[PDB]
DNA sequence: CGAAATATCTATAGATATTTCG
DNA sequence: CGAAATATCTATAGATATTTCG
């Protein structure tokens, strides 16, 4: 539970979910790929819409980007 | 085999210490990338994500290979 | 199947804060 | 002093390759 999950591993919760990165980017007024941009980066606002999407706080997705 | 385990353990550079190393030397990320026909903060996105090109010219400036700047990115 | 989403490498910029330089 | 460079959080997009979905 110290580690990133795995860009895959978000991507499946989300989508077992029945949302897609896109698709949440698109309803909170983004453009489409602006979300998935967190995949690869530290974003604190697009990890809050994602983790909310997932009823999860960010820092427990990506413990590493949230140390101090 | 010793080899291969501490290639697999190699940690990043700290983005200060690229920083650093490349201001030595006299350059600058503004600088590096103006001389590339770039954007003067292009350089710079590498400090924070995976840009292979980016990564390339920054390593060319140190003298260095990019693999052993950031070994965690060029993990396959 | 084709459409859409994801993954990757490409390159960008506004606002704000801080540090360093000329 | 103001300019320039770096750091962070904000949000973006063209193209290619691959995977997933309806």
């Amino acid at each position: 539970s110290a580690q990133d999950w795995h860009r895959a591993d978000i991507v499946a919760a989300l989508h077992k979910r029945g949302i897609t990165l896109a698709g949440l980017s698109r309803a909170h007024g983004l453009a489409a790929r602006t979300l998935s941009n967190a995949m690869e980066r530290h974003y604190p606002r697009a990890e809050r819409l994602i983790a909310q999407a997932l009823d999860m706080r960010p820092e427990d997705i990506w413990p590493q980007r949230y140390r101090n």
